[PDB]
């Protein structure tokens, strides 16, 4: 009944202009909120433990990403226009953060294999492709972690379930020609990115889709994809940019429905005895801390699911 949480203090240590769209403080604030829950509550103290990652090895990245793309980012030589498409100014701290977060999704996988359920307090970089970055993504932690997971003995088949409001295009292109990683994306069709190469299965929702349509579809599609593919491991992107107050997403999902989504996902994995490694994914609010209660729903779901 232990739930590993994966966190590194470098996650919010990036220097960004104010006004920058990326809610860089949410990671440390979410971590601090959980630290406070643990002081307040015997249940949170007893049910969760933290695991700090070290940077991912470069050999774990280059099976998915082009080496010259990797090298250009390592050396801060990525052409200016390509770096802007990523959406961050280059710095060594950005590279160190990224590699640590990739390491973290990989650790979440090992931890999920051991305990059943593990949550990464970062991650979900589904817009990175083999040879370019976009949409705040440099390297694709989900695909990287799925490829790594397949190196392990118990795992032959990985299902990535992406509930972030944006299409997992990078993940789609990275896994399109491999039958050992299956990609499922739910998303708002009119949100970024414009071009949506096929996942294994895609569910695109109209603007202002609300709780019942989203949840009924999520429940049935996920249950089907789990039955169809019988994965050894699920990677679950629990992005909260589906939320009705998100500043980028165009869906109308409530915090209550986010909770029900996470409860359902985690409860299915448990019922089926499939290890599930979770990434908190995206979320956009100029009030970065406003994302904290939305992401915390994943933890409340895991807490309830584990039996407290
Ligand atoms: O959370 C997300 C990130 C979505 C990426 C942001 C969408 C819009 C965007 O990146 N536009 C853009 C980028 C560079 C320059 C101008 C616009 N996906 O999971
Ligand atoms: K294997
Ligand atoms: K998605
Ligand atoms: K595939
Ligand atoms: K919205
Ligand atoms: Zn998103």
């Amino acid at each position: 009944t232990m739930i590993p949480l994966i966190y590194h203090p470098i996650y919010s240590q990036l220097d960004l202009p104010v006004g920058h769209r990326y809610p860089i403080n949410k990671y440390r604030l979410l971590y601090e909120e959980i630290v406070r829950q643990r002081e307040q509550s015997e249940a949170w103290q007893a049910s969760f433990e933290f695991h700090t990652p070290i940077a991912a090895e470069l050999s774990r990245i280059t099976p998915l990403h082009d080496p010259d793309y990797v090298q250009a980012l390592l050396e801060g030589r990525l052409p200016a226009a390509k770096m802007r498409r990523i959406g961050f100014p280059w710095s060594k701290t950005l590279i160190e953060r990224t590699l640590h977060s990739v390491g973290g999704t990989c650790l979440t996988v090992e931890q999920a294999l051991q305990s059943g359920v593990a949550i990464h307090l970062s991650g979900g970089y589904h817009h990175a492709h083999a040879d370019f970055g976009s949409g705040f993504c440099l390297f694709n932690d989900l695909a990287i972690a799925a490829h790594f997971a397949l190196s392990l003995p118990s795992v032959d088949k990985v299902l990535i379930i992406d509930s972030d409001v944006h299409h997992g295009d990078g993940t789609a292109t990275l896994c399109a020609e491999r039958d050992d990683i299956i990609t499922l994306s739910f998303h708002c069709d009119k949100n970024f990115p414009a071009r949506k190469p096929a996942s294994s299965m895609d569910v695109g929702f109209a603007n202002q889709t609300g709780d019942e349509e989203f949840l009924s579809t999520f429940i049935q599609v996920v249950e089907m994809a789990v039955n169809l593919h019988r994965p050894d491991l699920i990677l679950y992107d629990a992005g909260v940019d589906i939320h009705n107050d998100d500043e980028l997403g165009y869906l109308s999902i409530s915090q209550a429905a986010i909770a029900q989504r996470d409860r359902f996902m985690l409860g299915l994995a448990k019922q089926e005895s499939i290890p599930i490694a979770c990434v908190i994914g995206g979320g956009y609010r100029e009030d970065h801390a406003a994302l904290v209660p939305l992401h915390l729903e994943l933890l409340k779901a895991a807490l309830l699911s584990a039996g407290y």
